[PDB]
């Protein structure tokens, strides 16, 4: 069998009861919360990943490129949203989607998106399906959740033109700048609120609009109630990761994605011990350098997956990770404590980044072996 | 002509690539790999091109064909990739992991010169015990930290440097040499600094070689670089070859320390503009983080380009605009200045074509499967790159 002490270094290492528990946890919120989980797969871009929140309870997924519509498809997932606003030259890709029995959502924010899908569904004989994204907190794209008359106009495009106007979604990103439990609550509102806001201006205008979608991974675990939403879109909280850790909504120990990595040097007097985990494995994120813990790139624990208080990689080349003290000190004798050889895991800061520069990843078992997991890379 | 028809019917540019892609313009990156051999035949050196910038063999072909001797490749798997597409000089220059051993033994089996690197006394032992058990001389250099970087022996510390050039050569290893990268050179932007730094890195790689031969250690080559030392250094007296990967392309933290202009970087991101938020002077295009990687290098150099500098379909700077954030499949394109553009829906149309010049090329280049390799006729042929190890 293959285990964490066969594989080469690095590698990207999903702990299988970690990841059931977060599944679990994100499940049992949204049930209580009665609402549908339409997971965020654009974190894995893996088919097993994706099959285990199904499993779960998760209704449809959420993809980010309609490279992952196509795999998911493949796979035999129908109900696919694609959650970025739409390319007008992607339309052919989507009709095909669509013609092949995948049951592929599209979302705009403007008049002239609305007015390309709608101009060529007539043509094609294709009655997409598209919702009307609602900006909520400044994050990015979106019709203002007060700006009726736009949300109107994209509406009646779409309406009138023959297409399905499907539903209203929003994502409060700007949660990932919080770090209390009273503000994620306030903006978790401010969300639930902005996007039923649109949906009730639809419906009062006469226009059907049966989903309202929110969420981020933060405002779906501090909302205290859904009261208009019918679904959640939440993706990174399958692995968690230190941003996630320092915004509060789970502990560096629920962190369920970690990279192998393996010793191959040592600078002695700077207490530096080299890792063959650089920013190629960890990526280039350092989004937890504008949080109240900077974990460099990426929390020090060991082959058991221990976390290492203290020892993060303070550093990284694109082949070399440089683990160092947090605390700004030589350890002595670095290479007594770490070997040449010796094997360690990194707590990635941003498991959608991390798990992006890699072919797969490693799922390991309670027995401690391992099964490869292909995702998705590229477009 | 049915193959010809056919090919002509199937033949993708600029505006029917879907996006994001990344864009290799072939007549800058040739102008790129001419201006670096050309450096190294007069200072009369080899070049042993690092192929980890583009992990991409025709990228590889076109530096092999204009002079190159070898390369330098920064994973196993690169190695294993490159042999199998004929290049046999290749030296693995990251320390060596003993469980990394029987990988290499079968890559030297199989007829490819494969060259690794240490920097201690236990990675010599691991390598001159396997090869013993195996009957395999290794061929392995010495890493020397010349300037702080990352890590090797100091250019200064005799003992090290033979107590670890004698295990290779009592062990019945081939010491075949010394390599340095000054990396810090990244952190320059002066022609003076980067000239001094590049004698500097000369000097103390010299040093260690000169340390080995004077204990009566064998050590031939002596390899050093960065590509703002290889561009920069006065003169190579005592090195063999120079590593340089980057200038391939070139890139905006190069631009940034003085290098190149923006008009050398050779990759960019081909990005269509997906939406609008008028009021904040916003346009949102479809290369986010995923496209550009999260590489934020020009963020402390002189000039900051966000997640890149915007440029039209042709491949020219728009003064002023940049990626000022990102999100996985969405940037933000505003003004660098932070003023709102007025208009900003009639300056970047719904559908307009952008390219992104990167931060770092080669993290840039790492998010793209492939290449599309642009001819000066506006036709693009894909070029597969390597992912993962
Ligand atoms: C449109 C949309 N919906 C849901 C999610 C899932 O959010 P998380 O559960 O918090 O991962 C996203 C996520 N978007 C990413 C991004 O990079 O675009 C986050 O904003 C982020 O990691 O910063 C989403 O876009
Ligand atoms: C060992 C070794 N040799 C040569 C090079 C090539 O340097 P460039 O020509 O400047 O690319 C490198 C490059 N190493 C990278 C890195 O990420 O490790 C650079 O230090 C960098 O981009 O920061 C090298 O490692
Ligand atoms: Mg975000
Ligand atoms: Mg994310
Ligand atoms: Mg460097
Ligand atoms: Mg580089
Ligand atoms: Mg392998």
């Amino acid at each position: 069998q293959d285990t964490l002490l066969t594989l080469d270094t690095p590698a990207a290492v999903i702990d299988l009861d970690r990841m059931q528990r977060n599944i679990a946890r994100m499940q049992q919120r949204m049930d209580a919360q009665g609402v549908r989980l339409r997971p965020h797969v654009k974190t894995s871009k893996s088919v097993p990943v994706a099959a285990a929140q199904r499993a779960a309870g998760a209704s449809g997924i959420t993809v980010s490129t309609l490279k992952e519509a196509e795999q998911f498809f493949a796979a035999g997932t129908t109900d696919i949203l694609y959650a970025v606003s739409m390319a007008p030259h992607r339309l052919p890709q989507a009709l095909q989607l669509r013609r092949r029995g995948c049951d592929l959502k599209l979302i705009v924010d403007s008049v002239a998106a609305a007015q390309a899908i709608a101009a060529f569904g007539r043509e094609q004989g294709e009655a997409f399906e598209v919702w009307i994204e609602i900006d909520t907190d400044g994050h990015r794209s979106g019709v203002g959740a007060d700006d009726t008359p736009l949300l109107l106009a994209i509406g009646r495009t779409l309406h009138d033109g023959g297409m399905r106007l499907g539903g209203v979604l929003t994502h409060a990103g700007s949660s990932y700048e919080l770090d209390t439990p009273e503000a994620l609550q306030a903006l978790a509102e401010r969300e639930r609120a902005g996007c039923v806001q649109a949906a009730e201006a639809l419906r009062a205008a006469g226009l059907p609009c049966p989903v309202v979608s929110v969420g981020s991974t933060p405002t779906a675990l501090a909302a205290s109630r859904l009261d208009g939403v019918t679904e959640v879109r939440a993706g990174v909280y399958v692995f968690f990761d230190l941003v996630m850790r320092n915004i509060g909504v789970c502990a560096a120990e629920d962190v369920a994605l970690s990279v192998l990595a393996t010793v191959i040097g040592h600078q002695a007097d700077k207490g530096w011990a080299i890792v063959d985990a650089g920013w190629m494995a960890m990526s280039r994120d350092r989004g937890t350098a504008r949080q109240k813990q900077d974990f460099g790139y990426g929390q020090v624990c060991d082959l058991q997956g221990r976390v290492m208080p203290g020892f993060v990689l303070t550093g990284a080349n694109q082949e070399h990770g440089i683990l160092a003290r947090a605390d700004g000190a030589a350890e002595a004798d670095i290479a007594t404590r770490f070997p040449l050889g010796t094997r360690l895991r990194i707590l990635p800061n941003h498991a959608c980044a991390t798990g992006a520069q890699f072919p797969a990843y490693q799922a390991l078992a309670a027995d401690g072996s391992v099964q490869t997991w292909e995702r998705l890379h590229g477009w």
